[PDB]
C-alpha cells in the first residue's frame, strides 16, 4: 500500500460515518409521523461502518474512529507511528461531512444548528434524557471498551474470516440502541468533534469529555482482549 | 453467458427494486398506526438489492441502477459497450413494476397516483420535507458517490468474497434512512422514471434531475475509488 | 440422510415459521405504544426462515413452504416424488404451532381468534387495507414468483456458498414489508392454513386463494429461473 | 486454551448481553416519541449475541446463557464437567452489568428499579401484557427449545462455517419480537437473575420460573436435534 491510500480510506470512511449517522439524525430521526427514531439512527450509524469496513477495511483496517485506532494500538494490533495520521484523517473527514450536512440542513426553513444541537454529544443539562455526567461516563466507558473488545475479537486470527464488518457495524448499532438517550451516542471523538464545530456552543464546551472517555474506554477494551482473552 | 441472460437479470432485478421499494412506500409506509415508515421503506429498498444481488449478481454483476452501471464504467470495472443495454433493461424492468404497482394500488378506494406522488422523487416544492434544490443536489451527489465507492470497494479483488450483496444492499438502506425527507430517496434514475410516468405531472418535470445528479455522482464515486483507493 | 430426518426438519422449520411470524403478529404487532408493527412482523417472518435455513437447510433443503417445494420442483431442483411428503410435513408443523399459539393467546383476557382474524390471510372485505381480490392476486403472484426466483438464484451453483439463508430469509421480510396491507402477507399455504383453522370462519372460505395463487406464482418463478436465467 | 480465558469470555459475553439488551430496555425502549420499542430491544438483545459470538465464540463456544450451556450438554456437544463454571461466569457477568446499568439509570431524575420492573421477567400479574402462567410456560418452553435447536443446527458439522453467530443472534432477536409481551423476554436465567436482584421484589419471587422453564426447554431442544435431526 501507500499510507496515502489508507489515510484517504480513513477520511472517506469517517466522512461516511458522520454524513450518514448524523445525517439520518438531523434529517430523518424526528420527521413527523414517519421519521426513523433512535432505532433508525442507531441502524444508520452501524451501517456506515458495516458498508465502509467491507469497502475499505482491506485498505486501512477500517477504523473510522480515533478511539478504535488508539484502542488497536493499546491491544497490540496497530503501530504507534501511524496513529496520529489516522486520527487527523478521521477528524478531517468528519468535519467535511458535518459541513455538507449543515449546508443540506440549511435548505429547509427553520433549521438552526445551535438550538437543535445538530446531533451533538452532551451530558447533564445536555443529555437528551437528562442523565448526569456520571451516567454518561459509565455508559461511554463501558460501550467504548466493549466496542473495542468486539473489534479485537472479531478480527482475531481464529475468528472466521470476512465477517468482521458485520460484527463491528452491528456492534455500533447496538451501542446506538442503548446510549442515545444518555449522551446522544458517541464512542467516537471525530463524530463528536465534527458536529460540535457547527453546534458552536455547549457542544464545544463538553467536547473534551467525548475525547477522553471514549479513548480511555477503547484503551481498556484493547487491554482486556490482549491480556485476558487472546 | 449470453447477454440475453444478463439483460433478463438486470430487468427482473430492477423490477424487484421498484416493486418492493416503491411498493412498500405506496402500500405500507403510512398505514395507520402499524405502518412501516421511512425506516421500513429504507429497509425494503436495501433488501431488494441484497436479495437480487445474491440471486443474479453472478449473472449480470447485479447493478439494477443506471448510475451503478455508468459508475462501474467510469471506475474501469465495466465495458462501455454493454452500458446502454443494461440501462434499457433496468428502465423497462422498473416501468413494468410501477405498472403492476399502480394496478395493485388502484384496488383500494381513494387511491390517486398524482395527488399522493406515487413515491416519486422531487425537490423544493416537491421535497417531502421542503428542502431546496441545492439541498437535493448535495445529498443525491454525495450519496450517489458513496454508493459507488462502496460498490467498488466491496467487489475489490482483495475484498473478502461473497459479502458484497450485504454491503451493497445495506448501503442502499442507509441511503434511504438519510435521504427520504430531502428527495424521497433516489440514487437511481430507473427507480425515479418508473413511478414518475404514473405520477404524471411534477415528477416528469423534475425527472431530469434524477438522471443527471445520481449519474454525475456515481461517475465521481467510481473515479475516486479507481484513482485514489484501488 | 433418512427421509425421516428431513420431514422432521421441514416440520420443525414450518412450526418455527408460523410460531414466530404469526406469533409476533398475534402477540406483539399491535401492543400499545411499544408494539412492533408490520415492520416487526415482517422482520420476524424473515428471521424464522433465516434461522432455520441455517439450522436445518443442510438436512432438508429448508423449504418451510409448499410453494417453495413445488416451485423447486418446477425449476428442476427437487424431485417430484418427495413433494407430497414435504407438503404434509410443512402443513402439520404449521398447525401444531397455530395450536400452541392459540393456547398462548388465550391466556390474556379478551382474546378472540375469530374477531381478530388470528393473523389469517384474506382479500377484499378481509384485506387489512381494503384491497380487491385482483390487487391480492397480483401482489401474491408477483411476490411468490420473485421469492422463488430468489431461492433459485441464491442456491445456484455459481452463487457464493453459505449465504442463501440470508438472501432467502431477508427476501421473506421484504415480502412482508410490501404485502401485509394487501393480504396480511402469505406466499405460503401452510402458513395460511395453520391459522385459518383457528380463525374458523372467513379465513377458511378464502383459504383456497392462498393455496392456488402462491403455488402458481412459485411455479412461474421456478420456470423463469430455469428457462431464462440458469 | 485455558479454562480461564473461556470463563472470562463467557463473563464478558453475558455482561454484554445484559448491559445492551436490558440497557436498551431501561434506557431507550420507552423514550417519548423517538424511543426504540419492543422491536428495538429485541434487535439489541440479538445483536449482543451476534457481536460477542463473533468476538469470543472461537474462545468459549459463545453461550452467554445457562440454558444454552445445559442444552449443549444434553445435545452431546459440551462436556458435563465445564457446565457449572460457565453458568457461574454467565451469572456473575450479568450481575455486574445489571449493577452498572442501575448506576447509569439512577443518574436520571425519577428512576425507580422496583416500580418500573427494571426489565425483569415475570408472568400473570407481572406479564407486561397480562398473560397467565400457562401462556408464559408454553412460550418460554417452545422458544427455548427452538433457540437450542437453532444453536445445534447452525453449528452442525455440515452447516456452512462461520455463519452461526448471525443465525444465533438473529434467532434471539426473533424470540424477543414474539415474547416481550408475554414474559418480558427471557430464555436466559442469567439475564433474568441479573435484573431481578435490582428489581428486588416480585422479580425475585418469580425468578425460579425463569431458571426451570428455559433450562427444561433448552434440554428438550438439544434432545430433539441429537435424537431426531443430527
Ligand atoms: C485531534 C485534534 C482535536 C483535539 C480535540 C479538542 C478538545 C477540545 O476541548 C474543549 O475545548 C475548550 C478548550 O479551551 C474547552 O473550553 C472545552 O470545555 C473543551 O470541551
Ligand atoms: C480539531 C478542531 C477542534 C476545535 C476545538 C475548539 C474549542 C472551542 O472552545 C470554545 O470556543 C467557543 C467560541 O470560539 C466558545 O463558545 C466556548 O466557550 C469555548 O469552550
Ligand atoms: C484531550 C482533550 C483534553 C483532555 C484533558 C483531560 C482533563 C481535563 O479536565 C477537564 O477539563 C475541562 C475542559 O477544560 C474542564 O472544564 C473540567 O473542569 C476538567 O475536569
Ligand atoms: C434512458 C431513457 C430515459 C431518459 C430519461 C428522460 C429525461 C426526462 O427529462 C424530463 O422531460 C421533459 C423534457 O421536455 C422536461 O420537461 C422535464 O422538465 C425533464 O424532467
Ligand atoms: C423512458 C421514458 C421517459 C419519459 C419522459 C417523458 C417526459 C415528459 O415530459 C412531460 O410531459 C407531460 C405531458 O405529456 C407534462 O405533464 C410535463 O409538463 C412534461 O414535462
Ligand atoms: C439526461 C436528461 C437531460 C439532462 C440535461 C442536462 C441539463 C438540463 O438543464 C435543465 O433542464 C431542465 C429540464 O428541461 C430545465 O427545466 C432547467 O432549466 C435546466 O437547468
Ligand atoms: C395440503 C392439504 C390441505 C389442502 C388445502 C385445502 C383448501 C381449502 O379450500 C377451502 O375449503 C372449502 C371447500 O369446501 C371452501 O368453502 C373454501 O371457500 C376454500 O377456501
Ligand atoms: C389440511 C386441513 C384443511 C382444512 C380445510 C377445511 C375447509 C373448511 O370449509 C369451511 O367449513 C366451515 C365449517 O366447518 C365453514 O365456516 C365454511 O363456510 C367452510 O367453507
Ligand atoms: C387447491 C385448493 C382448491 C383450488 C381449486 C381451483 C379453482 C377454485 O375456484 C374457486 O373455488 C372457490 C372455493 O370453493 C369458489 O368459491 C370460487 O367461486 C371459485 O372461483
Ligand atoms: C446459578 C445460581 C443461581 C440460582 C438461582 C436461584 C433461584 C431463586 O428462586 C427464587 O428464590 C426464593 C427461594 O426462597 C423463592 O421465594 C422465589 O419464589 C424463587 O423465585
Ligand atoms: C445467584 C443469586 C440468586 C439470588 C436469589 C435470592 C432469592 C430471594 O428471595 C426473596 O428475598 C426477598 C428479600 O430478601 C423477598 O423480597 C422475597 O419474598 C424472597 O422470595
Ligand atoms: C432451580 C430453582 C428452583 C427450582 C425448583 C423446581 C420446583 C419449584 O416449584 C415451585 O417453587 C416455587 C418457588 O419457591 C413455589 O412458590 C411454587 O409453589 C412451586 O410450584
Amino acid at each position: 500500500s501507500h499510507m496515502f491510500r489508507k489515510l484517504a480510506a480513513e477520511c472517506f470512511g469517517t466522512f461516511w460515518l458522520v454524513f450518514g449517522g448524523c445525517g439520518s439524525a438531523v434529517l430523518a430521526a424526528g420527521f413527523p409521523e414517519l421519521g426513523i427514531g433512535f432505532a433508525g439512527v442507531a441502524l444508520a450509524f452501524g451501517l456506515t461502518v458495516l458498508t465502509m469496513a467491507f469497502a475499505v477495511g482491506h485498505i486501512s483496517g477500517g477504523h473510522f474512529n480515533p478511539a478504535v485506532t488508539i484502542g488497536l494500538w493499546a491491544g497490540g494490533r496497530f503501530p504507534a507511528k501511524e496513529v496520529v495520521g489516522y486520527v487527523i484523517a478521521q477528524v478531517v473527514g468528519g468535519i467535511v461531512a458535518a459541513a455538507l450536512l449543515y449546508l443540506i440542513a440549511s435548505g429547509k426553513t427553520g433549521f438552526d444548528a445551535a438550538a437543535s444541537g445538530f446531533a451533538s454529544n452532551g451530558y447533564g443539562e445536555h443529555s437528551p434524557g437528562g442523565y448526569s455526567m456520571l451516567s454518561a461516563l459509565v455508559v461511554e466507558l463501558v460501550l467504548s471498551a466493549g466496542f473495542l473488545l468486539v473489534i479485537h475479537g472479531a478480527t482475531d486470527k481464529f475468528a472466521p474470516a470476512g465477517f468482521a464488518p458485520i460484527a463491528i457495524g452491528l456492534a455500533l448499532t447496538l451501542i446506538g440502541l442503548i446510549s442515545i438517550p444518555v449522551t446522544n451516542f458517541s464512542v467516537n471523538p471525530a463524530r463528536s468533534t465534527a458536529v460540535a464545530i457547527f453546534q458552536g456552543g455547549w457542544a464545544l464546551e463538553q467536547l473534551w469529555f467525548f475525547w477522553v472517555v471514549p479513548i480511555v474506554g477503547g484503551i481498556i477494551g484493547g487491554l482486556i482482549y490482549r491480556t485476558l482473552l487472546e
